[PDB]
């Protein structure tokens, strides 16, 4: 039995509304993974729950569960727009 943890970019500053698309990530309960935050033109990080977040933020330990399937929520809100493509 494969074992998952979903990485979903959401929009804090619009209700939560997805930031490009989710991550999904397959292994094992007795595997850990390392996933660096992608902080995209015109998103500020906010704060990531689930998967066990780093004392800098900018990098997360998630591990792979067959009872939560890891689902790790990365908050992103508003910052100062300087007309260009958002992501």
């Amino acid at each position: 039995m494969d074992e998952d943890a979903t990485i979903t970019y959401v929009d804090d500053d619009k209700g939560g509304a997805q930031v490009g698309d989710i991550v999904t990530v397959t292994g094992k309960t007795d595997d850990s993974t390392t996933y660096t935050v992608t902080i995209p033109d015109g998103y500020e990080y906010v704060g990531t729950d689930g998967g066990v977040v780093s004392s800098d933020g900018k990098t997360v330990t998630i591990t792979f569960a067959a009872d939560d399937s890891d689902n790790v929520v990365i908050h992103l809100k508003h910052g100062l727009e300087h007309h260009h493509h958002h992501h």
